[PDB]
């Protein structure tokens, strides 16, 4: 009835409290790396005394814009190579799960072009991919053996529903979030376990914002196997996400919840 | 039946292609700019004759990794500023949406910490309301008509749904895709109409990869109002998006289809 304003207020409002919280966290950390590279340039000209200051202007914005794409000057300009078949593949998946990864400046004007045509198809058919085997695989992981709960001991089917929806998301959580953190932050040799961590969720999450994908680390050896599991990886945890959510639904609190407040 | 393992073959194969094209599209490109970053470096060394190249590359990576945060040291390291409230709140509203806007690396330290307790909630939170209005929205907008179209002329609702979602299809394209990049095309004078349309799409879509956020104009006038109505007109066309999906799900076709592949 009426309530259904107060989630809009309640959400905008949300989004708002979000807002003020994210400026004031991020706004004294971009001020003093602001301040520091409003020092730093000013010093690299006055120690030199023999480099000019537009001069100077070409190159960094030339060089600035390339690492806005991705590929970095620093190592003679020879870093480990961006665009390889694994990273395509990568990149493919990510856009198709909509995770979207990338840099600054993802794709040059041709490949925009391209990304359009390639996920206007391929966006209803991954999802298509997706239901069904969330489709499939929930009834196996959870319908049939709900019936064994419900067989063997003949109880109350809400009693397990609750309680096994509660189970399956701590393994997933525990197979998917902890344990992949775990894995990446002792492979990785630049990173700790909150921020494997939060590459876990915002990758298994569909947000995905900016890049900070494993991988970027200099001379890695088995790069390209990397690339291809995480990228299986990725894909099956969103699945699996996509399936405690799917159970989650079906919980009679939970859709009547849904019912009674619209 | 037995074709649902077609259809995962055919993905993953579709997956494969994406990323063989990506990389033949992308790797000339990539290799130009990475030739011409290990020419220009080199003679920006050689004409000076006075800089150093160790002591160089202590100054490019700390403005780089500057760059990747999104604060550029040109024009005097006192560019638009970045996360003010206003643009924080479209960070906001795409991290929720799980547009996943951002640059290379999109948050400092602390602010990881955050997101994923903000997100955590806000996820399950922003589907609710979503589903909560295109549920009210789609009964409407579409179901109701649907019932004027099926009551006034008599004639089959299959007929009146095919034709209903094709021009709802359409107008929403129209209205949401065309219209605004033609006005984000206008307003910023750096972009054209593939680039702004490339934008809607992947805004609308939940992709949202790298930044490529209009606003970044240097001395924009109106930025906060830009990017106030710019975060409303993106989370309005998400609803749109997940309504004509909605409808073409209800389709006895499309519904048919999934139930007779599975
Ligand atoms: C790829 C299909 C569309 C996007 C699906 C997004 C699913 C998000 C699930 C979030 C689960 C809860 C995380 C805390
Ligand atoms: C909002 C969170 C869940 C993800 C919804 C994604 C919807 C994508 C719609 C794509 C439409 C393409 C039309 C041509
Ligand atoms: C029960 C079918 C699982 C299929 C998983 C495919 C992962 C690429
Ligand atoms: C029919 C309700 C529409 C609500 C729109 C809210 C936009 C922020
Ligand atoms: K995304
Ligand atoms: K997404
Ligand atoms: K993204």
């Amino acid at each position: 009835a009426w309530c259904f304003g107060f989630l809009v207020l309640g959400y905008l409002l949300y989004l708002v409290f979000g807002a003020v919280v994210f400026s004031s966290v991020e706004l004294p950390y971009e001020d003093l790396l602001r301040q520091e590279l409003r020092k730093l340039k000013r010093r690299f000209l006055e120690e030199h005394e023999c480099l000019s200051e537009p001069q100077l202007e070409q190159f960094l914005g030339r060089v600035l814009e390339a690492s806005n794409y991705g590929v970095s000057v620093l190592s003679n300009a020879s870093g480990n190579w961006n665009w390889d078949f694994t990273s395509a593949l990568f990149f493919a998946s990510t856009v198709l799960s909509t995770t979207g990864y990338g840099h600054t400046v993802p794709l040059s004007d041709g490949g925009k072009a391209f990304c359009i045509i390639y996920s206007v198809i391929g966006i209803p058919f991954t999802l298509l991919f997706l239901t069904a085997v969330v489709q499939r695989v929930t009834v196996h992981v959870t319908r049939r053996p709900v019936l064994y709960f419900h067989i063997r001991w003949g109880f109350s089917k809400q009693v397990v529903a609750i309680v096994h929806a509660v189970l399956l998301g701590f393994v997933t959580v525990s197979c998917f979030f902890f344990i992949p953190a775990a894995v990446f932050s002792v492979l990785e040799d630049d990173w700790n376990f909150l921020e494997s961590f939060y590459f876990c969720f915002i990758s298994l999450s569909t947000i995905g914002l900016g890049d900070y994908v494993p991988g970027e680390g200099y001379n890695q050896k088995f790069r390209e196997l990397y690339k291809i599991g995480i990228t299986c990886y990725l894909l099956l945890g969103l699945i699996a996400m996509l399936v405690v959510l799917e159970t989650f639904c079906e919980l009679h609190e939970l859709k009547k919840f849904r019912k009674m407040f619209y």
